[PDB]
DNA sequence: CACGGTGGATCGAAAA
DNA sequence: TTTTCGATCCACCGTG
DNA sequence: CACGGTGGATCGAAAA
DNA sequence: TTTTCGATCCACCGTG
């Protein structure tokens, strides 16, 4: 007999982001004005939380890192998504399977020059849909939202590709290491897709291309593995590297100095223009600073194409063809094919000195027919907004919410609040934003795309 | 017909420190669970706030600074303290006067090395009691609390003594510039005391002593003007400066180098010990870093007296006699007098080389009889906890609450939330602390003081 | 180094 | 017996 | 520069 | 007529 359910009061704690102290104070002030039934006491919130945890048999918590058993975590999640909204026993007869996207990335812990918090990265899983015979019973209303990035693991390690392959291999041991979920008198098998990637990890792990050659030219998407964004921007800035002589080679001692000084002044002017972070940053002598900035190369098409002096029209065409696929809309096979033909005419004509990179040519002659029979899927990688807000809350949880003790339970409580944000039982009432904020992109997309869609994604 | 009064809902916004967004979200979630009458909508909170403001005829708001008319502010405050708890028309007949303490100080805006927010300082007023014939009708339950530091002015200027005297003079023009308050069919005159001082401003403004001489030795409290703390610690560290030769003079080129290096190593070891901020800090070649640290010289009596190697017993005696006055307890005239005699015996004996400073000797021969007929009052300067939490909220209000616009209304909103924290109508439910936290100080106080007190101040 | 802030462990009592 | 619930207490961490 | 966050101005409608 | 109330919109400011 309480107004707020404890199961709703936990989501109330979520939306407000309160302390324990804040919550007890608010309840008690509601009390002292004669009204009792509104706020449940904190103890029932505690019980709701312990319910939302998986049992501590599977928690691996350290000062440095933490993880969970994928099996038990999936079972917990399907138990919840049972209980919350599935109209119970709408069907029992046909055998059920649960579909999920998964993956991970990280970021550096930017801080003052007087700080051990260096970087973080988080193994992650998101349930997308629950399938039965009559239909997929369950769907996520806002899949790309961070509301369902159930954490699987995280660690306090810099994003060095070695430990990246180590966690890669580990999770690849665990993919088959599941037994189907058994709960609620029901068996439900599982199925995963590894797509929740930042945009550099397939260049880390599938580097076997290395711009070597093009197989058809003489399957591998590139659009579904980092979206091939970084390669195109990297090769066009390599052109911007070679924008003085407009020649393939500069090797022998003829251009190195003025090349270096020209890129220095490009890096300067870009620091003036967009707060583009330093590109001579170490990174092992290779510049890849930001993939979101890589995208921001293409929302200023005319602007940065003037800054680089390349034909704004051509890179505008390519920005169009790039933003035309990941949106996942129906693309006309022959029209986009022959537009790739015309843009290739101009690409190969107006630039002869340098060579085409891997994924560009893979698109040029080869990409269209690949789009014909492709398994193109809007990659389940959480939105850039999602990942950014995730880092935001992570910083804050560690800073304004975490326990201050021997600090192992610190990261425990972090995982706790994360999985609470994950448990689909709580309908997490996110901070308000404009309803759609989905800017229908350039007219060159508007006519090169088709508006007959069983989707309308804002970002994914 | 709402559970929370808007006048209480504003204090509810205070205790929780919420956004507008947070408040509307919490109310609406209370709505969607069938219960309406609990939370008043934000509009009535708006009205409560505009009521709590003084009319904008008197607001002086800038990008840089802001102030109010003392007259109108006092009238607003007495109007509130009328309405809130005065049992109305308990008396009308006898003419009423209102007593208030006032003053100001500031602090630097400590920030990263990548920041215009440099320092702040705030003219301030606090109403203590309202007087009538039968009794002082109104008292403050927790006077030294920051709950009633009604802001009068503040500015974005470094604490340079020039503008300090300028604001000093300004407020001294305004003291007499009041007409008695007229509201509620009642006249009530006013009366102020300038005591809300940091601890350096009377050394700024009443520097006419300059350790020159002692008048009685051949009125001016020193205990009621900065409590004479900084002078005693400064002269004893000057002794610590001269703790190698233990002689008055070192002037000619004989000691300057090793003096400098010795104070360097003292500053080093103190940086290791307490996080004592740098003392060679510019300040115009004069070291006065922190008055709270000046106090913290005396809560480690044996510790820092060992670090300086001075007799821990003597400075322990002086710490006792200092903490024995501002607590305001009844002090036995002859016993404390003759204890000042004995501590003077040992002070003047064990140290002959240097000379006594002003306020020390003023205490020694002279201070006791001055305590006899003194106007000793526990100085109305807000607690160090109060001022610290004030800087804390100021930083946060500017950072997590302020409007982000042309930023004049920024400091407007700052003043707004401050005066809301001030309006005595709202019984501000502060963050919880231990009930008393009043450590009954050293036994040398316990017997040199008397326990027959119509006061028991935790800090003031 | 002392002093505010921290979700969850424990007390312990009362309840229940 | 369980179950609530307020009190505390942690051990660390900023700015002092 | 683009993108989340901000108390108070205005709309505007409905109410009232 | 007034009075509420949700929507928006500000123009700036961090980390990107």
């Amino acid at each position: 007999s309480t107004i707020f359910s404890p199961e709703k009061a936990l989501g109330l704690l979520l939306s407000l982001k309160l302390s324990k102290w804040q919550y007890i104070t608010l309840r008690e002030t509601t009390i002292r004005e004669g009204s009792k039934e509104i706020y449940p006491s904190y103890y029932k919130v505690q019980k709701a939380k312990l319910q939302c945890y998986p049992p501590k048999a599977f928690v691996a918590v350290t000062d440095s890192s933490a993880k969970i058993a994928l099996q038990a975590l999936l079972d917990l999640t399907v138990n919840r998504i049972f209980e919350t909204i599935r109209s119970p026993d709408a069907i029992q007869n046909k055998q059920l399977i649960l579909i999920s996207k998964w993956g991970f990335d990280g970021a550096s812990n930017q801080s003052r020059y007087k700080q051990g918090d260096s970087s973080i990265f988080m193994t992650s899983l998101v349930p997308l849909k629950l399938t039965a015979d009559g239909d997929t019973v369950w769907v996520n209303p806002k899949p790309c939202s961070p509301m369902y990035c159930r954490p699987v693991q995280f660690s306090f390690v810099k994003e060095t590709k070695d430990v990246v392959i180590n966690e890669k291999t580990a999770m690849d041991d665990e993919i088959e290491a599941l037994v189907p979920s058994k709960c609620q008198g029901h068996e439900i098998s599982h199925k995963l897709m590894m797509t929740m990637i930042d945009g550099k990890i397939c260049t880390y792990l599938s580097e076997a291309k290395s711009n070597a050659a093009c197989y058809l030219c003489l399957y591998e998407f590139g659009l579904s593995t980092l979206h091939a964004r970084i390669n195109v921007m990297e090769c066009l800035l390599h052109i911007a590297y070679r924008l003085d002589f407009k020649k393939w080679s500069a090797r022998g001692e003829g251009h190195q100095e003025l090349l270096h000084s020209r890129k220095k002044l490009i890096q300067d002017r870009f620091k003036d223009d967009l707060n583009l972070l330093i590109d001579i940053v170490k990174q092992g002598s290779g510049t890849t600073n930001d993939g979101n900035t890589a995208r921001r190369f293409f929302e200023f098409p005319d602007k940065t194409a003037a800054i680089t002096g390349l034909d704004e029209d051509l890179i505008r065409r390519f920005s169009v063809i790039l933003q035309a696929i990941t949106s996942g809309e129906i693309i006309d096979v022959p029209k986009f094919k022959e537009y790739a033909r015309t843009t290739a005419e101009k690409y190969v004509e107006l630039y002869d000195w340098y060579y085409m990179s891997s994924t560009v040519h893979k698109l040029l002659i080869h990409g269209g027919d690949i789009i014909a029979e492709n398994a193109i899927v809007p990659i389940g990688s959480l939105s850039e907004e999602a990942s950014e807000a995730r880092n935001k809350d992570f910083r804050r949880f560690r800073e304004h919410h975490s326990r201050k003790k021997s600090r192992q339970a610190s990261n425990e409580d972090i995982l706790n609040m994360l999985i609470i944000s994950s448990d689909p039982l709580i309908s997490f009432t996110r901070p308000k934003l404009d309803a759609h904020k989905r800017q229908t992109y350039f007219k060159e997309t508007v006519e090169l795309l088709q508006l007959q869609d069983q989707e309308a994604p804002t970002e994914f």
